[PDB]
């Protein structure tokens, strides 16, 4: 179906180097001429999501679905924003802002201290708290647009040239304008190590399950992109979650942040803070630093 305000001229777009592939799409760099409606002459670097070479019928509806979620949500400094789409007379391309510094996971990994006898700017504690705050701000806006992410992890935050956090990947994102929750009812491919028990066991999704994931992102930030539950099979995760295991506090983490972290990991969804609260919380910490 047509949507002319979002539609983009195909001949103004030149596809470039791959950025990586996901579940139902692949991403490439591209040049889009006159994407900046204030400098209609000059080519802008954008990202383009399109179907993969082995794409199913469902992949196509999933990608259209993700494009609609973005149009819905609206613009925010801490969310990756929709720029346009070629939807008519050719393969679906979705045009999206390009984050120059990749995803946060690799970002953090790439700037760990090398070691005394090793090598090939530096991050500070305040930098890490800033990242957490920005993400919290974007999730706060996301939640107030009556939408659930369902895939919040360091790999799904992208970092611009200016070190701005941008939430990405509306692959599992769901509109909850109605009931204000989501029930999966079906089996699927799930980011299991980031997911709250109620979501994992009982398949119930809320802003509050997103909060749990955000807790895990916190852990990822302060370990500078550590993997939760490394090489642990799903059955063991289940066991450890049922048993009430929580992750240990990272070295680079203060007590204050570990409390905000554990707070996100209350068994009862209702006992967890909201994104709004989390912003306040991280604002305070950002201040004392
Ligand atoms: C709803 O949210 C979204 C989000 C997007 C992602 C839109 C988007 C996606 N990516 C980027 N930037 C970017 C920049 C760099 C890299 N890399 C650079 C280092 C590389 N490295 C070198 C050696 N080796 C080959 C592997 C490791 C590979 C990764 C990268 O990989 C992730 C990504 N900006 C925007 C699209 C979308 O379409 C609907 C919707």
């Amino acid at each position: 179906p047509e949507d002319p305000k979002w539609e983009f001229p195909r001949d103004k777009l030149t596809l470039g180097k791959p950025l990586g592939e996901g579940c139902f799409g692949q991403v490439v760099m591209a040049e889009a001429i006159g994407i900046d409606k204030d400098r209609a002459a000059k080519p802008v670097t954008v990202a383009v999501k399109m179907l993969k070479d082995d794409a199913t019928d469902k992949d196509l509806s999933d990608l259209v679905s993700e494009m609609e979620m973005m149009k819905m949500i609206g613009k925010h400094k801490n969310i990756i924003n929709l720029l346009g789409a070629c939807t008519q007379g050719g393969p679906l391309y979705v045009l999206v802002e390009y984050a120059a510094k990749g995803n946060l996971r690799e970002f953090l990994r790439a700037r760990r201290p090398p070691g005394l006898d090793y090598s090939f700017e530096q991050l500070t504690f305040k930098d890490l708290v800033s990242c957490a705050y920005q993400v919290a701000r974007g999730m706060e806006y996301l939640a107030s647009q009556k939408c659930i992410h369902r895939d919040l992890a360091a790999r799904n935050v992208l970092v611009t040239e200016d070190n701005v956090m941008k939430i990405a990947d509306f692959g599992l994102a769901r509109d909850v304008h109605n009931l204000d929750y989501y029930k999966k009812t079906t089996n699927g491919r799930l980011p299991v190590k980031w997911m709250a028990p109620e979501a994992l066991f009982d398949r119930v999704y809320t802003h509050q399950s997103d909060v749990w994931s955000f807790g895990v992102l916190l852990w990822e930030i302060f370990t500078l992109g550590g993997s939760p539950y490394p090489g642990i099979p799903v059955e063991e995760l289940f066991k450890l979650l049922k048993e009430g295991h929580r992750m240990d506090k990272p070295a680079n983490c203060t007590h204050d942040l570990y409390m905000i972290m554990r707070e996100c990991w209350h068994a009862a969804p209702s006992q967890r803070p909201t994104f709004k609260q989390l912003v306040e919380d991280l604002d305070r910490v950002l201040t004392v630093t």
